[PDB]
């Protein structure tokens, strides 16, 4: 699938690959710094770039649509998502699925949740340590677009005007002034870009 | 890249286009509907021109055609809905998070019927206060399918030792499918809206 970004490595005609990043090169350093800004006490085992051509293609289609609809290109944020080891193969291949969100982690709506700070996704309740103590967190491109405060029980973002109920916000947050989380409610509004495997 | 049979929308992104009973386009839909719904009468048939939904759906179709190594992945199916959901569906498609539970559930997704008679039941195409019932004709990427189960949140894996390689959809019966369930956004494009009455 097309418009692959220039920093991906050649995939030998594969449509999906996980590429372990070389420590000390610019790309690895950039992601490490984002994580260590709030997670300096954790130890990074490796960082992998997710090269999922089909997921990227569908995400970029949604990004172009949101850029057109909102009349600007300020629609993407880089956020974090902690998950358990058993969900990692699914996310790598299929992205994030609101139908899989826990349960008790839905306080601002029934969508997929993304943290501004890696430290929040680093909680064991999200990046559940596996049998060997390894924890997993994604660095995610998220199409947050135009957002509003969320609330429990939402299944889609609220409309921007209750008298035009189909023109929706793009995401919801806990606090519009100083957001710490964003929730998106549609597939392919979030692209898992890097996987960080780390320990306490 | 919008289809050439669509009306020129003057850079608008969404339009409903009323079809004329003369046309082959109208007649094929009427015939597909009447094959199992001879007791009902069509008020109108509208072509749904939704640029963004079409783009995302066509991307998914190309991906599924590549993955399955054939082009037998799409079926034209029916979906009855209440009038209050029509504005949302026209704009945003079918949302599994909004779907009612089916009387026989083969999974938690959006349901599409082979026969218009199924979608024509008042349980799905609920009559509005003016007696109007609403049924979509939908391009659905059914792909490779298996018999569903009520607990499904996505289609099951084809192979339990490769849990991420999924069937594309599920059905009530693989020998004689009458319903298909899909579990992802942009796997179904609402192409026509039939408004009909008893
Ligand atoms: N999976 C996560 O990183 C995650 C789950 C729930 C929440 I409420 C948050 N959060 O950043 O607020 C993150």
């Amino acid at each position: 699938t097309c418009n692959l970004p220039e920093h991906w490595t050649d995939m030998n005609h594969q449509l999906f690959c996980m590429v372990q990043l070389e420590p000390g090169q610019s790309e690895y350093n950039t992601i490490k710094d984002k994580f260590t800004r709030t997670c300096s006490s954790y130890a990074i085992e490796k960082i992998e770039r997710i090269q999922n051509a089909f997921l990227w293609q569908s995400y970029q289609v949604k990004k172009r649509q949101m850029d057109i609809k909102n009349d600007h290109k300020n629609n993407e944020r880089l956020l974090f998502h902690g998950t358990d080891a058993d969900s990692v193969p699914y996310v790598n291949q299929h992205g994030f699925n609101r139908s899989c969100a826990g349960k008790n982690a839905v306080s601002y709506g029934k969508g997929t949740y993304f943290a501004v700070d890696a430290s929040y996704s680093a909680k064991d309740t999200y990046s559940k340590p596996d049998s060997n103590g390894r924890k997993h967190m994604y660095v995610v491109r998220v199409l947050t677009g135009v957002f509003t405060k969320g609330r429990a029980g939402l299944v889609t973002p609220p409309p921007k005007n209750p008298h035009n109920p189909t023109d929706l916000f793009d995401s919801v947050t806990n606090n519009t002034r100083s957001p710490k989380l964003f929730v998106v409610f549609f597939d392919n509004q979030a692209y898992p870009e890097y996987l960080i495997t780390f320990t306490a």
